[PDB]
């Protein structure tokens, strides 16, 4: 009954800002933030995530698999818990996912493999887990639609300094460009091959979010509302 | 419907010997062989198995987390298969697991952590991963009984050569000595309090497999049948 919409976008694309805006508008609207985001600041996960985040930065080809599996584990666990608890007795329930399990695997896990931070065995193992996981663990999480907060890797680099996380300051431009490339394959050119069948027939809303929208987001919300009404 | 029993014991204790004996004595009885043992001798899982297994020996401090995660997952999957693809409408169906998800954690993963082949984060993430993998996927796997095969480290080292595998050939005796202790404490002495409360209440049969029983096992088997009638 609860519709699941994933908000996809590059680093500092403005996903957290967009969903914070979206959540306030409708009582029937809720949001599952990306678990990794809370790691970048006390649970067992926070400490585990905190440590594994720092280790990841420091030595990626040692910690990509560990980080990536734990990241996706946490996402699934958070998104399931939001499905149960949140949005009780609402008439038109919408759950906005800050990124999805598919961005976990087909963007960030994929990028780390191709940037050699995971060897073949690790990539093969991760995928096998991921594939199996989303059958005997994460069936109810399948998306109804996708909101692609589309922006150039140039725009994204601009917004990284604005938030000021003494770790992301080190993130370069070619990195953004490769993440962007993989977004467009999956979400604009709809190129990317995925083992998930229903994804090829999942509605996608692409929003150009290069122009600042923090105080001017009505046009964006209007599209989302229009997008939702066709689901 | 299906009785689920875990056959436990140190490396080369005789577990595979015993389960293949049990196998041919009844069509109510079926076996779920161990993945890690299956890896040691090739599908997608087996191709991954051999590699991480091979790397696990070359560098335990690098690959223990990765190995323990895939071994447990490949086990959870494998016993799930038998549990849903066997013993249909059988009159007294029993399934004999070669080790369990508890052996994975509290025997092997725990000892690798103790041997500093996993750091705190890897080990805590695994425990986090373990708690949730087994509940949000493997509830139907709860054990109705455990059968402990007890052998000396010397007996095992023997049999390691007898079995042949030069990938495990000169397994240090002291390795066998520590695994032996963790088995003893969990199953016999019962000091090990797991995170699965019911394990402290699950009945345990203990069998001495020091003596060659390959052509003389009727006594052991009689104890199994008596044991099964209690469950
Ligand atoms: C060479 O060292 C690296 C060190 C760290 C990274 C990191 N990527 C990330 C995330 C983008 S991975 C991630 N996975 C998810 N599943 C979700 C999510 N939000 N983030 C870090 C937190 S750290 C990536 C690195 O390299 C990427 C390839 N080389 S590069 C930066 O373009 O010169
Ligand atoms: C130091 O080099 C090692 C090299 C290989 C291992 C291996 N352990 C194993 C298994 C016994 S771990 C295992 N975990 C499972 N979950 C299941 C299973 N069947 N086996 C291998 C297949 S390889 C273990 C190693 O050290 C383990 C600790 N030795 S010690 C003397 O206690 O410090
Ligand atoms: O329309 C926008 C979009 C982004 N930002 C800034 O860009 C940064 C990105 O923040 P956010 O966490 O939302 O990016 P995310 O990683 O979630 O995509 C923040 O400092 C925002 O203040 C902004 O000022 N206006
Ligand atoms: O009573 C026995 C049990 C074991 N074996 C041999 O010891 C080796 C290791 O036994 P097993 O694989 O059953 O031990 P596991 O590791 O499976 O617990 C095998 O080659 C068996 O042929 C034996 O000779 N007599």
């Amino acid at each position: 009954r609860i519709k699941k919409i994933s908000i996809e976008g590059n680093i500092a694309a403005g996903k957290s800002t967009f969903v914070n805006i979206l959540k306030q508008l409708s009582e029937d609207w809720e949001v599952v933030p990306e678990p990794v985001a809370r790691w970048s600041n006390l649970t067992m996960e926070q400490k585990n995530g905190g440590n594994v985040l720092q280790m990841m930065y420091e030595k990626p080809e040692r910690w990509s698999f560990t980080f990536q599996t734990y990241a996706c584990l946490s996402r699934i666990r958070a998104q399931l818990a939001s499905l149960n608890g949140k949005l009780k007795d609402a008439e038109k329930p919408v759950l906005f996912f800050e990124r999805s399990v598919y961005s976990d695997r087909y963007i960030f896990a994929s990028n780390l493999y191709e940037s050699e931070s995971m060897n073949e065995t690790e990539w093969t193992i991760y995928q096998d887990w991921h594939d199996w996981m989303n059958n005997q663990f994460g069936q109810s999480l399948e998306l109804d639609g996708i909101i692609y907060l589309q922006a150039t890797p140039e725009t994204c680099l601009h917004r990284i300094y604005l938030r000021g996380r003494n770790e992301e300051q080190g993130i370069p431009l070619e990195y953004l460009e490769k993440l962007h490339y993989k977004h467009e394959s999956w979400l604009l050119h709809r190129t990317l091959k995925t083992n998930f069948d229903y994804l090829q027939e999942v509605p996608i809303l692409t929003l150009d979010v290069n122009e600042d929208f923090k105080d001017k987001y009505e046009s964006l919300v209007e599209k989302v509302k229009e997008f939702l009404s066709t689901l």
